[PDB]
């Protein structure tokens, strides 16, 4: 249970995406997080990880290959996930939701400005430092959507169905940025209502159909105050070229509303 200087002291998370361990240097005591994969894909991931330098995105410290097992050393977010701050059926107080949303948007503006799309934004991947600062984590699905100032459209299916934008189920090719925006709106919904509005955004999904018919007397929308709900009406728009952009989210009334 050791890699060079570091003792791998406990299991922080697991999955087909390897596992994540708490790592404590015996010399220096600096604690970090290490992702361990039993090993194309990771080469890309590491590459993306090395571009990342922003306070709302998990830092990459470096990596080590040891035969089959790659170790990736990353910022430790000692407050865990946003998922665990969401109370089922209630959400969280609106001012915390707002602050987290602000921080999410800063993170996403940054990724997009370096031409990176995350592609799987959801509360499980939004981690908290010890002062409750939100960090966007897990770049195993991320990719480059802008290079030498030329945009490339995406075609791969990536994501988690309740968070995924409807164009991804319906279009041969799609712009990257409105996909991540959509998912941020699902996150905001989850934060304010403690429940996901649909299993996936298709027309065979009744709850999705009801939203498009504006039945906001139903759950989860009935739990959400009118100011953030109006912003949700701009984000969760089925046509991705009519959907609100981040610069325009920044001008939204609820976004700029002072709160407790
Ligand atoms: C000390 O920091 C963390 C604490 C917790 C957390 O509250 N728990 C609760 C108790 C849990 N169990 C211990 C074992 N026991 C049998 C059951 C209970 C261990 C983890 C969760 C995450 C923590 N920090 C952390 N930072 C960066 C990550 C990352 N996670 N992982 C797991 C990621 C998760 C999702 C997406 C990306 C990451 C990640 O890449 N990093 C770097």
């Amino acid at each position: 249970p050791f890699v060079e200087d570091w003792d791998l002291v406990q299991t922080l998370g697991e999955g087909a995406y390897g596992e994540v361990q708490l790592a404590v240097n015996r010399v220096t005591e600096e604690a970090v997080a290490v992702k361990i994969v039993d090993m194309e894909n990771i080469k890309k991931e590491i590459c993306i990880l090395k571009m990342l330098n922003h306070e709302n995105v998990i830092k990459f410290y470096g990596h080590r290959r040891e035969g089959n097992i790659q170790y990736l050393f990353m910022e430790l977010a000692s407050g865990g996930s946003l998922f665990d701050r969401i109370e089922p059926d209630i959400g969280m107080p609106e001012p915390d939701a707002q602050r987290f949303f602000h921080q999410l948007m800063a993170g996403v503006v940054y990724l997009h400005g370096i031409g990176i799309t995350h592609r799987d934004i959801k509360p499980h991947n939004l981690l908290l430092d010890e002062r409750d600062n939100l960090k966007i984590a897990d770049y195993s699905l991320a990719t480059v959507f802008r290079y030498n100032n030329r945009e490339r459209l995406l075609n791969k299916m990536c994501g988690t169905l309740p968070y995924v934008a409807p164009e991804l189920l319906k279009r041969r090719e799609f712009h990257a940025e409105p996909v991540d925006v959509w998912s941020c709106g699902i996150v905001l919904t989850a934060m304010l209502a403690g429940e996901l509005p649909w299993d996936q955004p298709s027309d065979s999904c009744q709850e999705y159909s009801d939203w498009k018919e504006k039945k906001t007397y139903l759950n989860p929308w009935k739990k959400i105050d009118s100011a953030p709900l109006a912003l949700l009406h701009k984000i969760l728009v089925e046509n991705p070229s009519a959907r609100i952009t981040i610069p325009d989210i920044k001008k939204d009334r609820w976004y700029n509303k002072p709160l407790k």
